[PDB]
C-alpha cells in the first residue's frame, strides 16, 4: 500500500463511464436534476469506502431566465418595430433535439430592463479598451449600450469596466477571431463554436465574498440575509451574452469612429467602428435590450466525503471540485468530476484492503460554483476555524481538459517541488514520448520562462473553487490540468466553453478519445492528494517561495521605477521589502536545515505545523482595501481580470494609473504604506520558520 | 521538581525588596529612566536564568506636557482677569520634594487650545448622565465646557461622551465621595487622596487598535504612519484634570438648575448644580483652559523573556505586566512588576537545577501602558501569527493589590476550573483564616452570585494589557489582585490612584506591611502559569464555557424582551442561539468524556489543540461594528466604559437604546443579524470541539 498501488488502481475506462454517466442531462446549481446527481455520487462514495458522506446545503441567491419571459436582442427602427432579434436559444447538437430544461443563454444575475440606445463597441472591455476609448479616442459611452467581445478577462470585469464608464447595458459576443480555430470544424464536425453557439456564465464581482446576501457567514437556515439593494457584487445595468451570427447582425451597421488599430478587429466581416450608432442610412435605428432574468434564494447541495487519517485526523488534505453545471458540462466540470470520483474510488479500495492514509482525505463536490463560487466558499465560511487550524492543503479539480498538448499546473510555490518529483515517476501521456516522464514531456512542451530544464507553473488566479481556500483562509493550494499549446493556439480557453455544445461526445470524439490524458491528470491530483496526506514530513519546501519572492519584488519595484521623479519627491523606497525578502531566503535556507537534520514526533509535527502554517503567514486579516475577503499578501485575483494572479496585489493596485491620480502626495503615500505592509508580512512570515523558542 | 517546590521557592521579602527597587524614582514610558530600568530588569532576568531575553522597541504616539508653557484652568473675569487658577503640580510627598521630573497632571493626547466658556456639570459624564441632560432636564452642553467627576467609568468614554454632546472641553476631577473612604486619612497619614491629589491618565478612544498611528501593524523602524488628522481615538477637545481643592473653586459658584436627584452629589460643600454657567453674581465670569501638551512620537521598550519547554517549546504560556508608571508606580504597575520579579527568579530557581517546564514560558515587561497599551498590542501586532498559532494563554500582571480584604480574579471560563483547584492548594493569608485555604477565605468573603460555595469570579473587561491577547486574538487569558471589600466600600478603586502620593511607602505602610497579600498573589499568577505550562493537558474545561454562554443568552434574550411588540413585528427570535448554546453544551460533555477516556501523544496533543483554539473559535475576523479589533464574539470591553466587559456585545450594542432609533425596522434588522452571528460563533466553536473526522 503505497503511491504505486494508489496510482495504478486508477483506470481511464472508469474515468470515461463516470463522464458519460454525468452528462447526460443537465445539471443546474439548484436543480432537482443536480441534488439527485449529488444524491448518487454521496451513496456512491459510500459505496467506494469513505468513512462518512453527507450533503452541506445553503441556501444562496441564484439568477435563471423567466421561462415565459424570453431574453433576447433587438434592432428597432425609428416606428419602434423590431427588425432583428436575437436568438431565443442554442440550437440543440444532434441526438439532444428533445432534451428539456437546457437552460438558455443569460448571463448570471443580470438585472432586468428594456434599455433601448446606440452601441459602442469596446473591444474586449479592459481597462485598457477603456482608457483608449474615453483618454485617446474620447468617445463617450454614458447612456450607450456597450457591445464587447468575449475573451482575455473574466466576464464580471468587463460588465464592472462598462458600468463605470457609464453604459446602460452590455451585449457580449463570441468572436471568430476569439473562439475559432483556424482549420477546425464547428460542432458537431469539430470541436469549434458555431455561429449559433453562445457562452453562458455569471457576471458577478464578488471579490471572493460567496453568496451575495451573506458576506463573512454561512447561507445556513437562520442566516440573516443583505436586502438585494446591499447585495455583494451585483451589476447595475443589464447584460446579455450572443453568438457570431447575431453579434454580425449588431455589428455590421456600426458607423462613427473607426477601430483605432487592428487589436481592436476580430474576425468578422465588418468594420468592427467603434460607434456610437449606426452609418447614416440606419443612424435613426437604435438597439433594443430585453432582459427579465430573476435572483432567487434557491437551495444547493456540496458532498462532503471523509476519509479519516491513521496518525494525524486533525489534518485535512482536500481534494474538491463542483458539480453543477451551465448545460451538460462535458468539459467544464464533469470532466473534473469524473476523475474525482475515479480517486475516490482508487482510495476506496486500498482503505477496503485495511489502509488509511496518515492524514485525513476530504473529497467535496461542490454546488453553485458557476454561479459564483457559492457552495465551495459557503462550506469554508461554515468551517472557516477548523480549515485555518488544521487545513494542510487544497487540490482543486474543476475541468480536467482544455487541450491535449501538455500539462498546465498552477499552484503555491510550496507545492512547486512536490510537483516536479511527482511528474518525474508518471508516464508521459504524448504522442513521441512514450517511454518518458511526464516531467521529461511537459518540461520539454512547456519550459520555465525562468529556469532551464524546468516547466512552467504559473500563479493561482481565481474563477474556481480554491479562491476562499487559497486567497481568503491562506491554505497551500494547487491544480493541474490537460491544455493547449500557448504558443500557436492565439484563441481563448476552449472554443466551446459554457455552451450547449460541451457534451461527452466533444470529449469522447475530440479531446480524449482514450482518456489517457484524464487518466494523466488523475494521476497528477490523486498523486498530490496522496503525497500531501501520506508523507511523515509535508512536501513543501518553503526555499521555492524565497525565490518567487525576490521575483516579485524585482517586479513591483520595476513597475515603480517607471516614475523615479515621484519616487525621490516622496522618498519612496523597497529597502524594507527587498530585507524581508533577504531575510525570508536566510531563514528558509536554516528551516531547511533543521528539517533534515531531526525519531522525535513533536519537532516533526511541531516543524509540520511550521510547513502548514507558512501559507496561512501570508494572510493580513484586515484583507486588501476594500476586498476584506482577499488575505492573501502575495497573492490576489487581479483587480481587472479575477482570472489572473497578481502578486503584491496592495502595491500594484495602488501603482496602477498613479500618473492619472489627482493627488500624487496621496497616492504615493498609499503606496509607501502597501509596501510597508508587504515588508511586515514577509518578515513575519519568515518569523514563523524562526526556531521557536 | 513539582509546583510546591515552584511556590515555596517565592518569597515576600523578595517582591518587598524589588517593589522597593521599581518606586525610587519615576519611571513615565518615553523617558530615559523607564529605558534604564527594562535594562535592569533584561540584566536581572538574564542573571536570573532565562535562554533569551530581549528588548523588543517601537516608536509610538506618546503625549506630553509643554515644560515651559504649563497646563491650568483660570476662573477669568468680564475684563479678562485671571481671578483664580488651578494648581501647577501635586504637592510632592514628603521626602519626595526634590525628585525630579515628576509630570505634572495632565490628561494623555488632549489636544491643545484656550478654550473659554460656561461649565455644565454632567456628573460621571456616563451615557445615562448625559440622557439625563439633554433628554430629562433639556441642557444642551453644545459650546459649554463640561466639568465631571472621575469614576464608574473610564475617562476616555467620559470624553467621547462630552465630544458627541459639543462640549469644547472637559475637565475632570476627583471628588472626596468617590476618592475619600470615610473614617481614614490623607496621604501621607492614610491611603486616602488629598485636596491637592489629581488622578493621571490617557484619554483615548483607541477600541483596541494601539499606537494611533499604525492601526493593525508593528510601529517598527518602516512603517508607515498615519497623519494626525487620520490617528486612531485622539479626542478633538481640550482635557485636564484636577484635585477636589481646585474643583471645589469651579462648582461652588455654579448656577442654572438644581442636580436631579441625590446620585449627582458628590460630597463637596457646593450645591452640584449641573448650571450652565453661575450665578447672578458670578453670570459674567468664565472658565478657561490653557492646555499645551504635544503629541509626539517616541521610542519604547518591552523586555521579553524566554524559558524554553522541554516537550511543546512551540506552546506559548505568557505572563506579561506593564513596567511604565505615571509617577513611582508604587501600586501601578511596580506591585505586579515586582510579583512578575520573583516569579522569573523561582523559575529560574529550577531551571538552573536542571528542570524546564514543558511548554514555552514567555515573560513580559510592557512599556507604554499608560498611554493606551501601547507596547503589548505593538508587540502582538508584530507576533500575531506566532500567538495564535501557538499561544495557550496570557496571565497579566499589573497591579498585585487595590485593597487587603481578598482575591479578585477575572477570566475566561475556561481557567475556572484550574483557578478554583489551585486555589484550594494555597494558604489563605487573611486574618482569621489561618491555617485555611485561599479558596475557603476568597468564597466566604466574595461569594458567587450564582452558586453556593463558589466564588466570584468575573469576565474579563479592558483597561489593560490582555486586551490584545484576549479580545483581539482570541487567546485565553486571565488576572488575579488583592482586593477591597465591594460591599462596604463604595469608593472608586484605590484613592490614590495615577497619582504622586502612589509610592513605595504607600504599600509598605497602608496595605500590605509583611507583602504576605503580594506573595499570594504571585502564588495566584505563577501558580496559573505553571499549571499553563507543565501539566499534560491544558488545564481548561470547556463545560464551564457551556455553563456561562447559557447564562448570557438568558441575559441578552431578557434585555430583548423588555420590547415584546417590536419582537413580534420584526419576528426577531433567540432560537438559533439558544440551540447552538443548547449544542455547545452537548458537545462540550462528550468533548470532556474523551478527554478523560483516551499514552497516544497525537491524540493527546489533538486534544490539547482543541482545548487551545476553543477560545480561538470565538473570534470573528470581521470584528464588531466599527471596532475591528474587538474580534470575540462572546466578550468585548463595554462600549460605554473600557473597563468593564460586556457579553454577546454584538447584540448588546444593537439592543442598547433601541427605542430611540429613527427607524425601528432597520435596528430590529440589526438585532437579527447580531444575533445570527452570535449562533453561528457559537455553534462554530461548538464544532471545534467535535470529533475531528
Ligand atoms: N509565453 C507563454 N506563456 C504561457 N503561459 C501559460 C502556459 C500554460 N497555461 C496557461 C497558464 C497561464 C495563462 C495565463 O496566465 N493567462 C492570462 C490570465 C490568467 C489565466 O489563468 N487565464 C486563463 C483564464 C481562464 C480560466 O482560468 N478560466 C476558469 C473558468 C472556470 C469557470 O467557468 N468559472 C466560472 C465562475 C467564476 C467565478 O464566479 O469566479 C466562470 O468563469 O464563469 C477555469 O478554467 O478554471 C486562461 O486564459 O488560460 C495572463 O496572461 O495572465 C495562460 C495559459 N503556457 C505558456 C506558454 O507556452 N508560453
Ligand atoms: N455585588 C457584588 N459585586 C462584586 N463585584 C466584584 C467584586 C470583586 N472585584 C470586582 C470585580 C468586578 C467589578 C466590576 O465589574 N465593576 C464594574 C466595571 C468593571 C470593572 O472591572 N471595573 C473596575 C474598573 C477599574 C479597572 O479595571 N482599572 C484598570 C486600570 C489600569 C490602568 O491604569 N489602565 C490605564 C490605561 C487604560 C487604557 O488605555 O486602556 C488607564 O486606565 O488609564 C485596572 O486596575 O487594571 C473596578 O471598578 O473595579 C461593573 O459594575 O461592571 C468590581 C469589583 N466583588 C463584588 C461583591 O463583593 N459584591
Ligand atoms: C531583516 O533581519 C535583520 C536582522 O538580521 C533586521 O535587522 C534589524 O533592523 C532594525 C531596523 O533597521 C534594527 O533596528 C535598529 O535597532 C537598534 C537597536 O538594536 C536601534 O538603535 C536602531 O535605531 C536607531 O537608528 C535608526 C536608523 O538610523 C534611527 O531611525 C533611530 O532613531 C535610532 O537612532 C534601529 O532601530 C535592528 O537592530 C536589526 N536587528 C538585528 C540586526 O538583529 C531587519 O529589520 C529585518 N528586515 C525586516 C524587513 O524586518
Ligand atoms: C444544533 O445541532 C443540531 C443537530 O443535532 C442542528 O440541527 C440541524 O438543524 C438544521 C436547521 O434546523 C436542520 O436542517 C434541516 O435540514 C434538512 C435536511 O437534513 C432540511 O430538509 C430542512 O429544510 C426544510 O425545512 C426548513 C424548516 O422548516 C425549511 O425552511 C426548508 O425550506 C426545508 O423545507 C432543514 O434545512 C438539520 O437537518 C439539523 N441537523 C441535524 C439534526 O443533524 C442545529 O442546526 C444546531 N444549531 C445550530 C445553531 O447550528
Ligand atoms: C449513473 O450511474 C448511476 C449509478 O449506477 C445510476 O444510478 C443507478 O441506477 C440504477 C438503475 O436505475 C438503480 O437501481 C440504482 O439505485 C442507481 N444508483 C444510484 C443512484 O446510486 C444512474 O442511472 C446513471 N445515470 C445515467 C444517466 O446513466
Ligand atoms: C422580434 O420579436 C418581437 C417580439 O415577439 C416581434 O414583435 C411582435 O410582433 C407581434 C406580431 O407581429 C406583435 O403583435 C407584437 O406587438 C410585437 N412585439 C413587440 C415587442 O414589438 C417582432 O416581429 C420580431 N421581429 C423579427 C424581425 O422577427
Ligand atoms: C523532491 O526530490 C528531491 C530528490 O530526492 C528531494 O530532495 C532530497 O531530499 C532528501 C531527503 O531530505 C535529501 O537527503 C536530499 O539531499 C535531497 N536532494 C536534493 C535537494 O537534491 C526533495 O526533498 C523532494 N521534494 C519534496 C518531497 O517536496
Ligand atoms: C535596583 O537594583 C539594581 C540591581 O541590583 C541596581 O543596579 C545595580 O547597581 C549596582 C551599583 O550601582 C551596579 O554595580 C550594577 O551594575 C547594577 N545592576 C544592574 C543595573 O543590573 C540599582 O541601582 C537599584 N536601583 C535602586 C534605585 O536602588
Ligand atoms: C493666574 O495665572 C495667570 C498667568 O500667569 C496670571 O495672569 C498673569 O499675570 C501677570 C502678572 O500680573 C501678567 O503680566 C500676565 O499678563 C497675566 N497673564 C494672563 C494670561 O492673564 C494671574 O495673575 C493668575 N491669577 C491668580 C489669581 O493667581
Ligand atoms: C480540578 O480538580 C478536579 C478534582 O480532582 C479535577 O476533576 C477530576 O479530574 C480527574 C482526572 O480527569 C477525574 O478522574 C475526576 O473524575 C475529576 N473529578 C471531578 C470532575 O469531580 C479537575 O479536572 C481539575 N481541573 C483542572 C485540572 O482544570
Ligand atoms: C415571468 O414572466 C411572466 C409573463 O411574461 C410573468 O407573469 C411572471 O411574473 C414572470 N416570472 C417571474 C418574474 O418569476
Ligand atoms: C458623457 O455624457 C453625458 C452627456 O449625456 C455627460 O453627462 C457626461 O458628463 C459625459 N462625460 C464626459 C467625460 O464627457
Ligand atoms: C489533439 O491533438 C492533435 C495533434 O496535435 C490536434 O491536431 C488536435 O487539434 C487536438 N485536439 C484538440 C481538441 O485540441
Ligand atoms: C513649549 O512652549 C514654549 C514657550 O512657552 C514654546 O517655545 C515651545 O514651542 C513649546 N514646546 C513644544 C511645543 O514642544
Ligand atoms: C445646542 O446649541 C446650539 C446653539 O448654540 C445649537 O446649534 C444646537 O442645535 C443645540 N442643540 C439642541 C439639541 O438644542
Ligand atoms: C487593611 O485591612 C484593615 C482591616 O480590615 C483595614 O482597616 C484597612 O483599611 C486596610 N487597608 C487598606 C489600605 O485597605
Ligand atoms: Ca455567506
Ligand atoms: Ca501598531
Ligand atoms: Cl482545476
Ligand atoms: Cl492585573
Ligand atoms: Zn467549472
Ligand atoms: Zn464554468
Ligand atoms: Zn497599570
Ligand atoms: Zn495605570
Amino acid at each position: 500500500h503505497n503511491m504505486k498501488a494508489f496510482l495504478d488502481e486508477l483506470k481511464a475506462e472508469n474515468i470515461k463511464k463516470f463522464l458519460y454517466n454525468f452528462t447526460q442531462i443537465p445539471h443546474l446549481a439548484g436543480t432537482e436534476q443536480n441534488f439527485q446527481l449529488a444524491k448518487q455520487i454521496q451513496s456512491q462514495w459510500k459505496e467506494f469506502g469513505l468513512d462518512s458522506v453527507e450533503l452541506a446545503h445553503y441556501d444562496v441567491l441564484l439568477s435563471y431566465p423567466n421561462k415565459t419571459h424570453p431574453n433576447y436582442i433587438s434592432i428597432i427602427n425609428e416606428d419602434g418595430n423590431e427588425i432583428f432579434n436575437t436568438s431565443l436559444f442554442e440550437p440543440p447538437p444532434p441526438g439532444y433535439e428533445n432534451v428539456s430544461d437546457i437552460v438558455p443563454p443569460f448571463s448570471a444575475f443580470s438585472p432586468q430592463g428594456m434599455p433601448e440606445g446606440d452601441l459602442v463597441y469596446v473591444n474586449y472591455a479592459r481597462t485598457e479598451d477603456f482608457f483608449k476609448l474615453e483618454r485617446d479616442m474620447k468617445i463617450n459611452c454614458s447612456g450607450k449600450i456597450v457591445i464587447a467581445r468575449y475573451g482575455k478577462v473574466f466576464r464580471g470585469n468587463k460588465v464592472k469596466n462598462a458600468q463605470l464608464a457609464g453604459a446602460k447595458g452590455v451585449i457580449l459576443y463570441s468572436d471568430p477571431a476569439d473562439y475559432f480555430a483556424p482549420g477546425v470544424k464547428s460542432y458537431p464536425d469539430g470541436w469549434n463554436l458555431p455561429g449559433g453557439g453562445v457562452q453562458r456564465g455569471n457576471i458577478l464581482n464578488l471579490n471572493g465574498a460567496g453568496d451575495p446576501l451573506t458576506p463573512g457567514y454561512p447561507a445556513n437556515e437562520y442566516a440573516y440575509r443583505r436586502g438585494i439593494a446591499e447585495a455583494v457584487g451585483l451589476p447595475s445595468i443589464p447584460v446579455h451574452p450572443i453568438g457570431y451570427y447575431d453579434a454580425q447582425k449588431l455589428l455590421e451597421k456600426m458607423g462613427g469612429s473607426a477601430p483605432p488599430d487592428s487589436s481592436w478587429r476580430g474576425s468578422l466581416k465588418v468594420p468592427y467602428n467603434v460607434g456610437p450608432g449606426f452609418t447614416g442610412n440606419f443612424s435613426t435605428q437604435k438597439v433594443k435590450m430585453h432582459i427579465h432574468s430573476t435572483n432567487e434564494v434557491t437551495r444547493i447541495y456540496n458532498v462532503i466525503g471523509t476519509l479519516r487519517g491513521a496518525v494525524e485526523p486533525d489534518r485535512y488534505v482536500i481534494l474538491g471540485g463542483h458539480r453543477d453545471s451551465w448545460v451538460f458540462g462535458g468539459i467544464d466540470p464533469q470532466s473534473g468530476a469524473a476523475v474525482v470520483h475515479e480517486i475516490v474510488r482508487s482510495f476506496g479500495t486500498l482503505k477496503k484492503e485495511g489502509w488509511r492514509p496518515r492524514r485525513t482525505i476530504l473529497f467535496a463536490s461542490w454546488d453553485a460554483a458557476e454561479f459564483g463560487l457559492l457552495g465551495s466558499t459557503e462550506w469554508a465560511e461554515e468551517n472557516s476555524r477548523l480549515l485555518q487550524e488544521r487545513g494542510v492543503a487544497y487540490i482543486n479539480a474543476d475541468s480536467s481538459i482544455e487541450g491535449n498538448y501538455t500539462l498546465r499546473v498552477d499552484c503555491t510555490p510550496l507545492m512547486y517541488s512536490l510537483v516536479h518529483n511527482l511528474t518525474k515517476e508518471l508516464k508521459s501521456p504524448d504522442e513521441g514520448f512514450e517511454g518518458k516522464s511526464l516531467y521529461e514531456s511537459w518540461t520539454k512542451k512547456s519550459p520555465s520562462p525562468e529556469f532551464s530544464g524546468m516547466p512552467r507553473i504559473s500563479k493561482l488566479g481565481s474563477g474556481n473553487d480554491f479562491e476562499v481556500f487559497f486567497q481568503r483562509l491562506g491554505i497551500a493550494s494547487g491544480r493541474a490540468r490537460y491544455t493547449k499549446n500557448w504558443e500557436t493556439n492565439k484563441f481563448s480557453g476552449y472554443p466551446l466553453y459554457h455552451s450547449v455544445y460541451e457534451t461527452y461526445e466533444l470529449v469522447e470524439k475530440f479531446y480524449d478519445p482514450m482518456f489517457k490524458y484524464h487518466l494523466t491528470v488523475a494521476q497528477v491530483r490523486g498523486g498530490m492528494v496522496f503525497e500531501l496526506a501520506n508523507s511523515i514530513v509535508l512536501p513543501f519546501d518553503c526555499r521555492d517561495y524565497a525565490v518567487v519572492l525576490r521575483k516579485y519584488a524585482d517586479k513591483i519595484y520595476s513597475i515603480s521605477m517607471k516614475h523615479p521623479q515621484e519616487m525621490k519627491t516622496y522618498s519612496v523606497s523597497f529597502d524594507s521589502l527587498f530585507s524581508a525578502v533577504k531575510n525570508f531566503t536566510e531563514i528558509a535556507s536554516k528551516f531547511s536545515e533543521r528539517l533534515q537534520d531531526f525519531s522525535n514526533p513533536i519537532v516533526l509535527r511541531m516543524m509540520n505545523d511550521q510547513l502548514m502554517f507558512l501559507e496561512r503567514a501570508f494572510i493580513d486579516p484586515l484583507g486588501l482595501p476594500d476586498r476584506p475577503f482577499y488575505r492573501h499578501v502575495i497573492y490576489a485575483p487581479s483587480s481587472h481580470n479575477k482570472y489572473a494572479g497578481e502578486s503584491f496585489p496592495g502595491i500594484y493596485d495602488a501603482l496602477f494609473d498613479i500618473e492619472s491620480k489627482v493627488d500624487p502626495s496621496k497616492a504615493w503615500g498609499e503606496v509607501k504604506r502597501q509596501i510597508y505592509v508587504a515588508a511586515f508580512t514577509v518578515q513575519a512570515a519568515a518569523e514563523t520558520l524562526s526556531e521557536v523558542a
